[PDB]
């Protein structure tokens, strides 16, 4: 049972679709209209049901064309309000109905970001984005707001006529909005069940560029070029993806490219990823990214969480698949370069939280946990982890990507548990039981800090960037005189953002070295976001104050919480730039996405 949701679980009913008809009103931040729920009870004499919301208005609630009787109870904190609903009818075992609810919601919710025109690219028009996962859909719609119901959906949306509206969902037509021409009506379709996490919408003034067979590019028309060159390897992706996983479900395959406030590196909304505009670094070099939100078009998408528990179900496949796609474009020992990045990424989160803390565990337990505050690198690379080490205990990649293939065929369509992966697991590889029968399960999947066995990794890539981090690190002031460009000479983007990641574990560093790097590498000038934000945050906790408005600037500039986030605390953290953040904070509080805002100001205990 989804102890985020207060809505009815799916053994007493089953959202079976979604009808959403609805305006984008502009001038009041408010989505208003109607949620029209086909809904199949799973018990008998079935009498009402209970819903999600979260700061919506409910106008009525209609049943068999007459209004029916409902309730809204008190505020559960982040997990918003219960809505329960009184049947005009027992339903029996199986029976569906339609109930139709009109709602608005409110400027504040949690799902959604308003932004004026001068906070657009264009600077003529305002601009509407949704973020649903993990529990914020409530927040839009009244539903049972648990990824462990799966329902396909139709919309209409209005909005004013000079903007467009996209959706998780494939287009499928325009009209003119008959009670209003300063308006069109958008209408969308998708026809294969989802969690409602993966619904989403933008308005805003938008275009497009194809950039293969099943793939449009969507930005405001500033960033259309960039963003057609930045993406350019997303057919390839997809062909290689398909062969990991098997056939693509969705239709198309669509990228927005979203202002610059959107709090994720990607969303994996199904025919539309959005993707933070912080990828557009002008190499490719962080389509990493891509590949990962197309890898969720299998897991994520076609197996699901059952609750957030098992998000690492979700993400640690994902991240496997992602690396798998790399290694195929740019080689095995690639694979391994990002694979032991993410091991330091996991010591990085272990070391934050306390090797003890409940959020390093792989399954966490969200009771009364607010999954935003949850949120973190864990299930990403401690999930990773266990994958990789059961790679290599299970005989290869080749052999471990036929269960991965296995595993998605045999989950589409369907919500999972831990449990589940593991019974399959065991299932898929009955003739290795012996060597499963090895792994430490309680350690790896219910334990908190790092796993009980690190993985073996190919250390090729990684090698120069240790070696060039221990130069530094050892230095003393009579040793920096001898650093040079030409240090760098060898180094791809990947390895300079290894170089930093290296340097940053052990940080902070003297002053003088950092002044130095600067002197020789000139590091201020790189523009790769990774590489910047490192870098950054290096200045920050080696006290360099030169370093200050160049981070209070990134911190802003772009709302990506791994950037964000670190940076603020950094900057709060640095005596004297601990005023001048908060100040900062509290400045951009009310124009920053709800979500970034809420958690900023827990970091900063504002
Ligand atoms: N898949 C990209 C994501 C955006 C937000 C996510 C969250 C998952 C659980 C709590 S927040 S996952
Ligand atoms: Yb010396
Ligand atoms: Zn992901």
């Amino acid at each position: 049972v989804d102890t985020c949701s207060l809505a009815s679980p799916a053994s007493v009913c089953r959202t079976k679709h979604l009808h959403l008809r609805c305006s984008v009103d502009f001038t009041r931040r408010t989505l208003t209209g109607t949620a029209a729920l086909t809904v199949q009870s799973q018990e008998d004499n079935l009498r009402s049901l209970v819903l999600d919301t979260k700061d919506l208005t409910i106008e009525k609630v209609v049943i068999n064309g007459q209004e029916v009787k409902y309730a809204l109870g008190e505020r559960q904190s982040y997990k918003g309000s219960p809505m329960e609903i009184s049947l005009p009818i027992a339903l029996s075992k199986n029976q569906e109905i339609v109930i139709e609810i009109s709602f608005e919601t409110s400027p504040k919710s949690s799902a959604l970001q308003w932004l004026t025109p001068e906070q657009t690219s264009g600077k003529e028009h305002p601009y509407l984005f949704s973020q649903c996962q993990a529990i914020h859909c409530r927040a839009i719609l009244p539903c049972q707001d648990t990824p462990s119901v799966k329902l396909t959906y139709t919309a209409e949306v209005s909005v004013p006529k000079e903007l467009v509206a996209l959706m998780s969902a494939i287009r499928d037509g325009e009209t003119p909005d008959p009670e209003d021409p300063s308006r069109k009506i958008y209408k969308f379709i998708q026809k294969v069940p989802i969690p409602c996490y993966l619904i989403a919408l933008v308005v805003g003034a938008l275009e497009s560029r194809q950039i293969g067979p099943r793939t449009l590019v969507w930005s405001e028309k500033e960033q259309v070029e960039k963003s057609a060159y930045e993406f350019s390897e997303t057919e390839s992706m997809l062909k290689i993806a398909e062969d990991l996983g098997g056939p693509y479900v969705w239709g198309q395959y669509d990228l927005l490219v979203l202002p610059p406030s959107f709090p994720y590196g990607g969303m994996e909304n199904p025919c539309l990823t959005f993707v933070t505009p912080t990828l557009l670094a002008g190499d490719k070099s962080l389509s990493n990214v891509i590949a990962h939100e197309i890898s969720h078009s299998w897991t994520g998408n076609l197996v699901t969480n059952k609750t957030w528990d098992h998000f690492w179900l979700n993400e640690g496949h994902t991240v496997y698949l992602e690396r798998h796609i790399c290694g195929r474009l740019f080689g095995e020992k690639f694979r391994h370069f990002n694979a032991l990045g993410g091991w330091g990424e996991l010591q990085n989160s272990v070391k934050t939280f306390g090797e003890t803390h409940p959020f390093t565990k792989l399954v966490v337990d969200l009771t009364d946990i607010d999954p935003d505050v949850a949120y973190s690198s864990v299930p990403y690379e401690k999930g990773f982890a266990l994958l990789f080490y059961l790679e290599q205990l299970l005989g290869g990649p080749e052999i471990f990507l036929g269960f991965l293939k296995a595993y998605v065929e045999k989950f589409s369509y369907k919500s999972i548990t831990t449990d589940d992966w593991k019974d399959f697991l065991y299932s898929y590889f009955k003739d290795k039981v012996d060597v499963l029968n090895q792994v430490d399960w309680n350690a790896w999947l219910y334990s908190p800090g790092l796993p009980p066995i690190k993985p073996n990794y190919d250390m090729t890539l990684t090698n120069a960037c240790i070696a060039l981090s221990q130069r530094w690190i050892t230095a003393k002031e009579d040793d920096l005189n001898s650093f040079n460009a030409t240090d760098l000479k060898d180094l791809s983007s990947h390895q300079l953002n290894e170089f930093l990641a290296q340097t940053l574990q052990r940080a902070p560093l003297p002053l003088g070295h950092i002044k130095r790097m600067q002197e020789v590498y000139n590091f201020n000038a790189i523009n790769n976001s990774e590489i910047r934000f490192r870098w950054l945050r290096l200045c920050i906790q080696s006290k360099w104050e030169d370093a200050i408005p160049l981070a209070l600037k990134m911190a802003t500039e772009q709302g990506r919480m791994k950037f964000t986030r670190p940076l603020f605390k950094d900057l709060a953290a640095f005596d004297k730039s601990h005023d001048q953040a908060v100040r900062t904070y509290q400045e951009h509080k009310a124009s920053m996405h709800p979500v970034t805002a809420m958690l900023v100001g827990k970091d900063l205990k504002v």
